[PDB]
């Protein structure tokens, strides 16, 4: 009932405010890491796993496919465009070694 | 583009939405110096000013004034009560005088 | 190791660094109500309690008791100078007295 | 003597210090939050980029007929590493190809 306990408990609300604005700035950050495993996983992963599994189909003899995404503006369409260049490499010896035969 | 800029730049929205909140908590924590301010002046001054303002006058003559707040809870309801006994105090020696006077 | 987890999990050091200093943030707000409180008591309680227990001490009949802080500048300075005006109508109303029964 | 005229003012004024302590703290964090996005650009470039144009670069090496260049990154434990033992890989096929159709053409 006294007059410090009225005073200083009527700050109590607003500081309750003030954190719970916090702690949803605190889950909001806690966010970003798992959406950036999935942003990682689609952006970079998916593609690298593809054009490993690209390039080990055509080392084991397999030349019919361009190599995907070869048009993509970023490191991952460099790269795909130089395994393109193995890849065209690759065709052109075979196709000479069958010219070979027989 | 290049895959530095793109991976980066996913978290920027995320940042934002925290930098939002935490602009948020402080202005709502700078708003705490002008609640308290009205909290004190509800609680303590207006009530404090108002036992001044009876005093005053039961000083100049009206003791029959009633003495606002002798039923609060706190510091302020036993301040009020005391100046209720000086209204009293004052009450019975005006009445003793009187009789003296006869 | 999966470019995933390296990635996405580069950067939470630097999100618990954030809920560090939200937490920091947090815990230096709640402190203010304990402060409060205590300023609350020195700055108002004290002197309030004061000036009633002079109030009754006066009424009680011991008209020479100094009503305390009549010179602080403040709500409280006016409440004082309030009950040293009511103080200075019962020394009137006793010497009137005494007077009329000489 | 104290000049201050109003306990209002007296009691607000006293929260002051500690708030601008709650927002100094709440500013430092919005900084170090900023802070992530430059990191986060050195770590992808340190991590991925620079490791995926040197294996391009390998690669071109390779088509354009140097079969012997040395493909890096292949002790990587993620998936550089697997991208890296595949282009390893194609370097060794491309190789017996080209020089088997040396010793054919004799």
């Amino acid at each position: 009932e006294n007059i410090a306990s009225e005073i200083s408990k009527s700050v109590e609300g607003a500081i309750q405010q003030v954190k719970n604005l916090l702690t949803l700035a605190a889950d909001r950050a806690e966010q970003i890491v798992n959406d950036l495993a999935s942003t990682t996983t689609s952006t970079i992963t998916r593609p690298i796993i593809e054009l490993s599994n690209t390039a080990d189909k055509i080392a084991e003899g397999n030349l019919e496919a361009e190599v995907p995404h070869q048009n993509r503006a970023d490191e991952i369409g460099i790269l795909a465009k130089s395994i393109e260049r193995l890849r065209r490499s690759l065709k052109v010896a075979m196709e000479s070694l069958e010219e070979a035969l027989k």
